[PDB]
């Protein structure tokens, strides 16, 4: 089989689709170009040919397979961020990625893992009872900005543990996201005319500078610390790697990073999304209510009560089904392979379609928000939310974790309702890099009314 997609007009296609990627942003141009041409098509994204695929089949075949464990992008946009070869979620070096990953697949699993069902809720609830802090005089809260807090304090009480200024670092990690998401896939072009990326250069310092800090205070405690096998933690096990010779101080700074940003960046916007849904889904928040009086009662959460509650499990695959944030994933081939029908090359970029998949394969009732969805056993090979295999979400299991400890401590609380009739459908959304709101906008708050 020879590759659908646009003509290689001498040159021209090339160009029109990586300037389609640029005008309309990665995630709305790979639906573009799986509507357009089939569930399997080719593009390049700057000179290299990069393939858009949502065929369930070929998304379960490089997200298993080790010839597949890399990503792509700008390599001058990746080392203006700090994540050219170093971290590990876009680090592209196999070897050093490799060596990386363990550190954080260590830290979310296990025991932190059942550490974290309790600092989860603590942190909520303590950001539930400093409520003025997020709300409006009209009784509008800031939903977005409470959680990427609390989603901050987690993270930090969990993997690091250093006292930060929790409202400043949540406005540096948006900065960051944002100049992340700009140059991802900027052409090279892009960043000679110098005065065009300054900006965001700056949003990178900022918040490499402020961890600069936190890391450095985290050194001196280490160095003094008397029984350090008692307290160990994602940034301890990192630090005490260096002083081994296994890891490279520049690398931990940057480990270190991406663990405080990641659920900032997309635990929120899904949980966001999610209540959402329950203020418009009144239905399927009594099931919730009900679950959570039933297993839960008035005792604080615990780690055993997590997998009791399976009508949240419904809600939340639904809900990341539905409406995901992290709608597609990037990958590149390591070695050639045959793939569904077609050949493909290695050097050869990859995108999965993830969002599209979720509406085109296995459900049901793909493009309606139902649990119907969820009433028979999915198989994960018919819904990757987190991906699998070598280089899937390392925190997949964590997550889940989180998302039912948060909706059960504020569902608990408080019932949400969302201005006018907006809905995650009426919201307006930016759809480049993530899926999430344009913040732009406005009608974004939330109110917030007591139970019992
Ligand atoms: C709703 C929550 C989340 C979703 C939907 C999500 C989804 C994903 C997806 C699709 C990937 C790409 C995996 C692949 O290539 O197959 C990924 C990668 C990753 N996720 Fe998440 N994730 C979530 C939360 C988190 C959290 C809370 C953390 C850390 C605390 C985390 C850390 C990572 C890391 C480190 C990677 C990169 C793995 C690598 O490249 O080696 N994620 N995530
Ligand atoms: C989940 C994630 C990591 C943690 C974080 O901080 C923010 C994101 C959002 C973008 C995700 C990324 C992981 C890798 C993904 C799936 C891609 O290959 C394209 C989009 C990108």
């Amino acid at each position: 089989s020879s590759i659908p997609g646009p003509g290689y007009c001498m040159g021209i296609g090339p160009l029109i689709s990586h300037g389609r990627f640029l005008w309309m942003g990665i995630g709305s141009a790979c639906n573009y170009y799986n509507r357009v041409y089939g569930e399997f098509m080719r593009v390049w994204i700057s000179g290299e040919e990069t393939l858009i695929i949502s065929k369930s089949s070929s998304m379960f075949h490089i997200m298993k397979h080790n010839h597949y464990s890399s990503r792509f992008g700008s390599k001058l946009g990746l080392q203006c961020i700090g994540m050219h070869e170093k971290g590990i979620i876009f680090n592209n070096n196999p070897e050093l990625w490799k060596t990386t990953r363990p550190f954080f697949m260590k830290a979310l699993s296990g025991p932190g893992l059942v550490r974290m069902v309790t600092v989860c809720a603590e942190s909520l609830k303590t950001h539930l009872d400093r409520l003025e802090e997020v709300t409006n005089e009209s009784g509008y809260v800031d939903v977005l900005t409470l959680l990427r807090r609390v989603m901050l304090d987690t993270s930090n009480t969990l993997f690091l543990r250093i006292p930060l200024d929790e409202s400043a670092i949540v406005v540096k990690i948006q900065g960051y996201f944002d100049a992340w998401q700009a140059l991802l896939i900027k052409p090279d072009i892009f960043f000679k005319i110098s005065w065009l990326y300054k900006k965001y250069e700056k949003s990178v310092k900022d918040l490499k500078d402020a961890i600069e800090v936190l890391i450095a205070e985290k050194r001196r405690r280490i160095s003094t610390e008397e029984k350090l096998e008692e307290c160990m933690d994602f940034a301890t096990e990192l630090i005490l790697a260096e002083k081994r010779g296994d890891l490279t101080r520049e690398n931990v700074n940057q480990c270190i990073l991406e663990m405080l940003i990641a659920a900032p960046d997309t635990m929120s916007v899904s949980l966001f999304f999610m209540l959402f849904l329950i203020a418009k889904h009144p239905n399927v928040e009594e099931a919730i209510i009900k679950e959570i009086q039933t297993v839960i009662g008035e005792r604080d959460i615990k780690i055993d009560d997590i997998q009791k509650l399976k009508v949240m499990e419904n809600f939340i695959y639904e809900s990341m089904r539905y409406q995901p944030v992290v709608d597609l994933v990037m990958r590149k081939a390591l070695e050639d392979d045959v793939i569904d029908g077609y050949p493909v090359k290695k050097g050869t970029n990859i995108i999965l379609n993830i969002g599209r998949m979720h509406r085109l394969e296995f459900f049901p009732k793909p493009n309606e928000f139902t649990l119907e969805n969820f009433a028979k056993n999915v198989p994960y090979r018919y819904f990757q939310p987190f991906g699998f295999g070598p280089r899937g979400c390392a925190g997949k299991y964590i997550a889940m974790v989180m998302m039912k400890a948060i909706l059960v401590t504020l569902l608990r609380r408080f019932h949400v309702k969302t201005l006018q009739g907006q809905c995650v459908e009426s919201i307006q959304k930016i759809h480049d890099l993530s899926l999430h709101p344009d913040e732009t906008k406005n009608m974004l708050e939330m109110i917030f009314t007591p139970r019992n």
